[PDB]
RNA sequence: GGAGGCUCUGGCAGCUUUC
């Protein structure tokens, strides 16, 4: 879902970004922190913070991996930051 | 086959009571 996941407006709004994934369940906890630093969180940190669901950690890990890949590629519009 | 329930493994998932 790179069309909406890579969208800078969605990335700028962590809540909407989570709503796009459909895991808003963690949006109440993950929100409040930018995806730029959030992508730097490890699975153990995410587990310690919350989102115990391993599946959610796996999907979120893959999504964050793709986001990190896009961030490394730099194909994201500077509008994101 | 129909229906209800529970675990997250995050879905046309598994287990299970029942007709």
């Amino acid at each position: 879902n790179p069309k909406s996941l890579t969208d800078p407006k969605l990335l700028k709004n962590i809540p909407m970004w989570l709503k796009s994934l459909r895991l808003h369940k963690y949006s109440d906890a993950l929100s409040g922190t930018p995806w730029i630093e959030l992508i730097y969180l490890d699975d153990e940190t995410l587990e310690k913070k919350g989102v115990l669901a391993l599946g959610a950690r796996r999907k979120l890990l893959k999504a964050f991996g793709i986001v990190i890949d896009y961030k490394e590629r730099d194909l994201i519009d500077r509008s994101a930051y």
